[PDB]
């Protein structure tokens, strides 16, 4: 029932006690866009000092209630979380697409996602265990994962309700409060999230919602009620060698530079093709660039949205500049782009960009841009390629394309991403674990880790016997 | 064939490539002590940023071999490493008493912690797996916990060998290398663990030693090529109520005040008595802790040796001054105390005190002292002990004497301390699983999770069919 | 809407292929009833050869599509049947006490086991995975967890639908086919969770329903295509010590008798009772038995319904009379129950039993009796009754009543029970861990085991290099 | 210090009490040789009833002895022993030759699994943990594996000292005893492993050895204080494509084929050889096979001994006859080998076959041979391939040579064995995982499941509240 060109925020954008609340206070004022459209749908107020303090006091109560319920119990409520997201998919789907840009393609597999994200941390609160020990003249020893209190989510626009519930589900699933700072520029989607927890039987102020920037943040940060703070070098390559096959080499390239419009990290932008297949693949991948369907976000066919913002689209229009003038060829792209439909012609939009004859040196190559820009670098060895892509961090992603699996396996072993690809390339959040793939499942470590992340063993040790003093 | 009184060091302090080394750099020069004579040990030079440099890139080179050895080899050296420690123990642990001034007979406790950790650190060496999922048309994502290079490890004065050894053995368990900094104040057994290693069969530079205060710690903190750094409301309570068993109390807690000197946070000072037991315990605890046994750490019945240093008895002597300024009743000790054998007339030795008629505004009872002193605070109601233990931190310990278990565990629940004892106390670092009682043995979340620590996730995908793209 | 005396089945009794089917073969015919009333509900046939050999053909296809289907969508199709089970838990409850007899107050309880249970292994579904491990020259090995096949449960009348789940659940999170064999007593609630299964999404054949006795067991555990088969001394004892909590004590030794009209093994029927108490305790005991409601099971204030059927019944009184030739008193019931209710007249009912003065030479005592009769043996000291009630095996359940804890710890460590409660008794079916207390959850190793129960271990090594030969 | 056709038995076969006994009762007598030479290298009695009786009532009493010992404790014992296999290995794999026949290259490798199978069970036996739960009201549920008592464990011929190490480390690190039964054609080298657990400090009776037969065998299964029995379609198929590295699949051919003399299941005697390189394969498989060096085992050169025995030396030259008669060509050996060494002249050697034209009819190909016999059978197709080799069964291993991973994955994927190698082929037990590749490791499912095996879960119930009374 929701369409492109008509949205605007009617009510208050602050969550406390199971309502939406104006702040108390203010630490400024931001406007939040349409930015298919360019129209503003929310100019809102950033919450102060005080409005924080409301919601840190809100879930501490909120979290004395909670902690104190079984796991079976908190599972229950997140499975029913995840049924009442699952069941307003494609309205959470549509909210996150006027908002941010991304097409309802990728918008619904990020709702996807977040479903799955509660359905696991729900199962991993009615499973939850702590260890027991035996000791000498029938003593024991055991363990016990406590919730740390109210938890502090900070936010991104790029997936902004995916963000909200990968850091609510596993910090609720362990018995905590949250206060969550959604990114200023993407508002909105965080308080369908906060409803819906409300409707599945959360406590009231569970999970708050405070709108604002670094200020807010700073306030989150420094209150003493607050247990832990949940945030969220070379970049990602992508090596295509000349005996991989084209045709897979070439969807994967597409796949890890235009998704999301380009405008994630975890993108690999860096993409080293060797000598011999150089100019059949570059020839390809343009050909396939063009014909990617830009425009309206909520068009089942649409493939490309508009960027974030007007900033940020004329910020990675400056790096194509910058590229032209580093030597860089622009083969297509990297252009404003005007759509045909009139009510998107203010809209974020701008052409993807293929960019060849490619440096080590170039600016382009060297910093994240966050926007739709391939870069082609040219190369010969399989030493040389592990000699330019080396400077990958941990935090990024990797991919290679080669027929040859010794090869590929020896290339993934030298390379210091902490993600790495054969054959393929996933544009997904570093949270998700083995690379985002669809039929995955987590595994039981990411679990187990993102659990420490939000709680803390406690130790009870009970003497049966007598105290062995050594006076 | 070593004795109190003739120790000097003749090699030097710092260790690089299998080798004592003596710093290239200089950042200040130490004193190290032997605390039961007030004897110079060492004159030693602090490491500069060359020094610290050399130290981490002889590491680096070491790491490099080591990471490539299977989990297998690692654990037969570090187990070859746990049997020249137990062989070498009377020797390792006379020096941890000669540099540091604990008994012998709690220094071969801390020798067969750290004997048994790197036992348990070789068998997870040895057993360790990533995941393995399966992806739709024969398609796999594959994990591996690899080490992160070159670790830093800081050491502390009141357990040298054991952090040294804590800090070491899960770190190199992984395939990474070390760099160990030892507190100043004791920077001679950490070179004994450095030789063992190398005995063991570690690569040259794979545990080195860089001796140092806060100006070494920086270097290596800053140093780029480092990949982690390893670190070490109210104080720990000890309830005692009237229902309990007096004797098993009493026992506690003198355990829990006079054990290491009384120089670790881990110890329960703050003593609660409820009132009816209150008079009958101090006279009991009082004649107790007048026949614990001070004097030279290398005999076997002493059980109180000096303190860490003059600065360290010199202040805690002033919080005995300030204490009975702020109205406490100095039962015993709190007091110099000159031993019978002159050879230890220039020791760091205090009588172990007992302070009663104490105060929650008394700063005796809100700062930590590092001193062999006990508060005993009167207290009348369960309610009001929990209203006054309501400040201990998580990082902390609690003790709970109580005939009733309903008691002891409702107690303990409502404490916000990581670590709690019913009917004992032990003083054990926080570090060591289950309170560190005897025969307890790590269980495997400790060990699981401290691995967590010096490693990371690499996540390998596997596409074995067609991409399948968005576009 | 559906009451006791109107139910009778319109539809056939065994389950192929997603629909409801009469057996192609025949192995005898079995008369169902409600034991409320006495009413046959059903009369039908067991299957036969040909009949097993279609419901494990039909299993073995349904089997090789739902192993190639990810754990996440296995996951989604367990958490829908979940789902539904929840939403018709009152309609499948009813027909639960219609069949078997119990009150709807523990038929509910059954149906939410059944339902959690589901979820529980849904979960695990989603997040299973095997070992990577990595060998010398980028050489790697790793494990995988598969399915058996086509499973074989087989039911219990005691259980119906809870054995049913608990035996389908983990098999089919695994990928395994099923067929159930219903114990003939019960053959109704079965076909609930099969067609629930379906309707959930399960592939038609996943689950089959085959009625019939010993007969039709014998060729499914005989059936070549079937890979594994899921089956359903001394008498758990219950230790009151004259020091206990009286009042919880009674409470205790009633649910640990009269729950599921003491129709299983789990029942703490030997009642060891300290000499001091004994008297104060019978007397106890005699009047809150007494006070128990026998009556339709369908009525919410039953506690007490009718025995499964007239054999049962019957053999049960015959315990009660050799109890009484053999010297016991029956301080209260064991006699045949007459109904105020005149649709009831015709019911398999009867009085719940007391018997005192038992001695360890009586058969009442000796055997399990599989109906509501309580044996209380009087007792002197703790060395007594761990010599008297050391005879019992690790299968069953085991109670302790004391206030003092030491003793507690003390008599359950020398306790041979697989399950001891201290200050409690839970009457749950032995599959359930931690004695099936409610808000337990179900830890981490139960699934994990009961995984393995029904899945093997693949393991495929990847030589990346040359092969090192012998030779 | 030992050479072959010297040894002679001087002491009783059985074990216990920490020392050798011979037979209290007979089951009849049996003797075991050198099969290098055809010595009688003992002259000894199988165990009766009343000898398996003493030996389980001897552990028995050394069961509850070291189950009371901390897990620490028997981790402390296990690597001593592991120590003393270690010091003592040549002594141990001469002798495992002497009596088996296996090169002294492949007894040492077999030692080397047995005392890193007794680590890495002492290191489990350290770091066991139980579950704890929490429970409404303070009460709370736990968990611990126990040990099941007397354990049972029956040897095999071809892996002696390994089969004894790999069912005695697990149950001893769990705290059972276990009577091991030696298989009576090797029955010496069991006792060499009872002597070094006794000098490790294992209490006496704790691993007691009773020589004997399936009499013996089956007094030990019916015997009633023994709580556990630890035991030890197609065979194992080769495939090998036209695109694979020759000389790889060369080298893993006669691996799969002629290690352990080919007298073990695992071993991957079916060899389908694609049709183009069918005629190269050959050429090369016969040149290496025929350089295989026969001899004295305890030769280091020596990768051929003897086979067991006379009558097994037999029936393998028997299958070759039938062979030739069924069709199959006789490329190289089959035939009885006569070695230079004049005292190894009455051994049971034979030179190791190499049969083509085999086809699927024939018993060789059919059939399990237990000797050093090549089938080569010629394939077209994968498709054809994988329809001849469906009918592995799970308990045996597969291996595929091809260059084409995709290929190798489909091929794995298809095999119902339970182990499968790409490009490579290690003949290893069933028990050890990631096929027994030498740096491998354990990973942590292995072990976890073989303490299961050995283990009893006890669950402990703590009511810290009241009764939650139904009527």
């Amino acid at each position: 029932p929701m369409s492109t060109g008509t949205f605007v925020v009617s009510q208050p954008l602050n969550y406390r006690g199971g309502a939406r609340v104006e702040p108390a206070d203010a630490s400024g004022t931001e406007k939040a866009f349409e930015p298919a459209t360019g129209r503003v749908i929310a100019t809102f107020t950033c919450s102060g000092e005080k409005e924080v303090n409301l919601a840190v006091q809100n879930a501490k109560a909120a979290f004395k209630i909670w902690s104190q319920k079984s796991g079976m119990e908190r599972c229950r409520i997140l499975l029913e979380a995840a049924r009442i997201i699952r069941e307003r998919e494609d309205e959470i789907a549509t909210m996150e697409c006027i908002n941010n840009g991304k097409s309802i393609f990728e918008a619904r597999l990020d709702i996807d996602i977040s479903w799955q994200c509660l359905e696991y941390y729900a199962g991993l609160a009615a499973s939850m265990a702590g260890e027991h020990i035996q000791l000498p003249g029938g003593s024991f020893g055991y363990t016990r994962r406590e919730p740390l209190g109210v938890c502090v989510g900070i936010g991104a626009w790029n997936y902004p309700f995916q963000i909200a519930s990968w850091k609510s589900a596993p910090a609720l699933a362990c018995g905590n409060a949250m206060v969550f700072k959604p990114s200023p520029f993407t508002p909105v989607s965080a308080l369908l999230l906060a409803e819906i927890y409300s409707e599945a039987g959360v406590p009231p102020g569970l999970f708050n919602v405070v709108q604002g920037g670094a200020a807010t943040g700073q306030f989150l940060c420094q209150h003493p009620d607050v247990a832990k703070v949940s945030f969220t070098g070379g970049k990602s390559p992508l090596i295509i060698f000349s005996d991989c096959d084209m045709n897979n080499a070439v969807k994967g390239a597409l796949m890890a530079n235009f998704l999301t419009q380009g405008q994630v990290c975890c993108n690999g932008t860096r993409v080293f093709v060797q000598k011999e297949i150089l100019d059949k693949f570059t020839e390809e991948v343009v050909k396939q660039t063009q014909r990617i369907k830009i425009g309206d976000p909520l068009l089942e066919d649409t493939r490309m949205g508009p960027l974030i913002n007007r900033p940020h689209l004329e910020r990675v229009l400056g790096f194509v500049k910058v590229a032209k003038e580093q030597g860089a060829k622009v083969l297509c792209g990297g252009d404003i782009y005007v759509p045909e439909d009139p009510k998107l012609k203010d809209g974020y939009y701008m052409r993807p960009c293929v960019l060849t004859n490619c440096r080590d040196d170039m600016t382009c190559v060297k910093e994240e841009i966050f926007g739709p820009v391939m870069s082609i670098l040219s190369f010969d060895t399989e030493a040389e390629v592990l000699e330019r892509a080396n400077d990958t961090t941990f935090g990024l992603a990797a991919g290679v394309f080669t027929r040859d699996i010794q090869r590929a396996h020896r290339v993934v072993a030298e390379l210091q991403a902490g993600t790495c690809f054969i054959n393929n390339y996933n544009v997904s959040p570093v949270e998700l674990p083995f690379g985002g793939y669809k039929k995955s499942g987590f595994g039981r470590e990411n679990g187990r880790v993102t659990i420490e992340y939000y709680s803390q063993l406690k130790t009870v040790c009970v003497e049966m016997g007598d105290v062995e003093s050594a006076f």
